[PDB]
């Protein structure tokens, strides 16, 4: 009912046996074709795992098992008297597929709050870090450091029979889910308020309201935006790096808190985790130069200045999704809300009505529209999150929604270790040679 | 000459031709195809990746840069007293596809040295570490805490060109493989000798070497089992966990030190880093059972009945070669000579004989024949290395050998971000329908 271990343990056995039947017609069938130029581009329009939880649709976005993100914004609980989704509900819904009720989001919570705890040694290790270690390598290493905590280890080292294997990495990611935040808002006080405290955790209220207040924030808005945040960056499909890393990582057995510290190296890399950053710095040095009341003329000169240079406009521009991000258009429509008189929101939203035209007419990029990327700077940097360098660690924390909840499907489903077949550049030659 | 970053230089350009041209001709030819099996089986037999360091001969055994183990143990240099090859050699020959000169593993043994100061931060959090954080978690939360001393994240973040990309990883590299050994041995003494120092590193001593006095060792053997260890386990393709998640990870422009903190976390898997461990254990309780003097007949009949129960011999009837893995073969030479009358090694030799013939006859397993795990734990246990929580991290520090080789390579070709495209169960159904 509210329990959601035991949904899970009714879900599982239909999914097996619906890829039990797929598999037996299917797993012969061809589904794509391996190049040469494949294997030098790091397996790009390579179709290679299976990937529960969410699906990119090239009309409406990224899909969260089925779910449009307008979708979600509407179905999803909100807390009490606010309007953003609350992360315990799409982590529900990414677990089941079904979106859940009140009562089932607000027991999730309450779990969440019970296994927040963090042990000593991890307190002692984050209190000592330097003032130089950058926060996405404490993230990783205290995650890593959690593992002692883990009962998916103890009880595979005891022999526990294949088919529970879920339910231990169901216990993990949940504690670990439960323990990011803490982790997280100890590496922000520690780095940026000087070692101060992060206070208690309070067993009423949600994940990202427990989060704000440890990170010491206080206002409501702002609890709403880390709601819809958290939300929204939640998962992207398997093939991203940090979502892929999770999944090799965990194809080892290795347990939740391996996996997922794995990711976060991952997502620490320049060309995953950081585009949020290189947005805001783009803007904020835009509007140094040409000032906030910058003329839509002058604007759309400098953005022609940008791409004359053979320069992109950072935000701007995708492959496959043949409309604006919908993750953009809901920071969108809670800056329109909340702080449309805002210097930088006002320039975002300048952006948004010449861009697009302008790289149109270029006629260079497929898709000239705006990505998640493009708006979340602003909304962080107007409520004094300002510390750009800690931005992954927010992505890294939402993220953990999406992964572990694959992960439990992974270990559910019996998926294998992940182990494709490298060559040589040699080995390859003398490959297509014969032949 | 000895400057092997100068040397890499010269072969990079030669290399990136190489590719260049091959991929013009070559680029859109097909090599395999995806199959739905394919995608829920964890990609096997699916060819995804380039790996230049080394390739798995199915007639030979693992090639290193083309050499087999048996060439490695005769071409690479040893040390000064020594028989046993120096996992220096083995990294020169991996980045530059040459066989060192004495000169240049004498050089390299003198950069590790130089390299290996561990920030006080890292000594700090290792020594506050408690003795119920496993060997391997200790071990990537160390490392993943040295990124504060990686001249590639921040010549990144400073703009560097792509061309530059290889030197730093190289530098990072090199500052890596120096102190691994200084983090492990924090770690195995903190662990199993209370505490104690590691003492300091020797200028004048090669790698293995200065690795076995900071773990407390003074036994010239374990040093000669230590160096062929550390060769022998140093690569095994791409496709492995560890190697695979380092370059997954290295393919976001992660540094060195988060990529092989990412991969031991990846090695420290069961289905990966514990088959040396599981071997030790079921021999252990083999010999519990029927003692040190079994006759073949008897142990013949224990294998029998743990085939015929449905359950493996450890380390024997795996998939991948034909034959004996040569990276036993060395094992087991090297046992031959420094520990014939061991009880526990006169076992291992015991199921050598009888396993295959047994598996044979089976007719099950495709290859009846044992790899390097069925051979590795008692050699370690007869020198006093007991702690097997502990032996994943000595697979790892050889490990770190042969993907920051790799990881050089992928950076100097310009390897871009992997990403392949992932499916819902749902939506593999509908892409097959259409
Ligand atoms: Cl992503
Ligand atoms: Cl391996």
């Amino acid at each position: 009912s509210t329990n959601l271990k035991d949904i899970l343990a009714d879900l599982i056995p239909k999914e097996q046996a619906r890829i039990k039947t797929f598999r037996q017609q299917h797993g012969k069938t061809v589904v794509g074709q391996i190049t040469v130029d494949m294997m030098y581009g790091g397996m790009r329009g390579m179709k290679g795992l299976v990937y529960e939880t969410s699906v990119l649709d090239p009309d409406e976005g990224i899909r969260f098992r089925g779910f449009s993100i307008p979708e979600c914004q509407k179905l999803l609980p909100k807390a009490k008297g606010g309007e953003e989704p609350l992360p315990e509900g799409l982590f529900w819904l990414l677990v089941t597929g079904h979106i859940p009720t009140e009562e089932q989001v607000s027991w999730l919570s309450k779990e969440w709050a019970k296994r927040a705890a963090l042990p000593s040694h991890v307190v002692t290790m984050l209190d000592n870090f330097p003032t130089n270690l950058h926060p996405m390598s404490q993230l990783s290493a205290a995650v890593t450091a959690l593992n002692s905590e883990s009962n998916f280890a103890r009880a595979y080292a005891q022999g526990i029979s294949r088919t529970k294997y879920w339910e231990l990495i169901y216990e993990d990611s949940m504690d670990l889910i439960a323990k990011l935040p803490c982790v997280a808002a100890k590496i922000y006080r520690n780095l940026y308020r000087e070692g101060s405290g992060i206070g208690a955790i309070d067993s009423n209220l949600d994940w990202s309201h427990n989060f704000t207040n440890m990170l010491g924030y206080t206002d409501h808005q702002f609890t709403e935006l880390t709601r819809l945040y958290l939300t929204i960056h939640s998962d992207h499909e398997g093939g991203n790096v940090s979502a892929h890393t999770s999944h090799l990582v965990g194809s080892a057995l290795s347990d939740p808190y391996l996996s997922f510290a794995a990711a976060m190296n991952g997502l620490a890399g320049p060309l995953h985790g950081l585009a949020n950053q290189e947005v805001l710095v783009w803007l904020t040095q835009l509007q140094k130069e040409v000032g906030k009341d910058v003329s839509d003329e002058k604007l759309r000169d400098y953005i022609w200045n940008t791409l004359n240079s053979g320069r992109v406009v950072p935000g701007y521009g995708h492959a496959v999704l043949r409309k604006t991000d919908p993750r953009y258009t809901c920071q969108r429509e809670f800056a329109l809300k909340h702080l449309p008189n805002d210097p930088m929101f006002k320039l975002v939203a300048q952006l948004y009505k010449i861009v697009p035209n302008v790289l149109l007419e270029q006629g260079k990029a497929k898709n000239p529209w705006p990505n998640v990327d493009a708006h979340s700077g602003v909304l962080l940097q107007y409520y004094g999150m300002t510390e750009m360098n800690y931005y992954t660690v927010l992505f890294g924390v939402s993220r953990a929604l999406g992964v572990l909840a694959q992960l439990i499907w992974s270990r559910a489903l019996g998926f294998p270790l992940e182990r494709p077949k490298s060559m040589s550049t040699e080995g390859l030659m003398k490959f297509v040679d014969s032949k």
